[PDB]
């Protein structure tokens, strides 16, 4: 899930990620 | 990654899914 | 993600949350 | 979703990004 080559899907898991612990 | 007992991280995948085709 | 016409990522995150339920 | 101490959920998205990129 990419805008352009920036990969929207990888960053929002890292929210998913870092806001859960 | 749910918010009580609403599945957030299911739902955020339907999203994807359903803006990407 | 998908392999040609299947979306495989999205069936993957079907399959977490059926195991998970 | 995780096993444990594992954080599951997230190594497969990191091999799902890894095995795309």
């Amino acid at each position: 899930y990419r805008i352009x080559s920036y990969d929207f899907x990888d960053e929002l898991a890292k929210l998913l990620r870092m806001a859960a612990g």
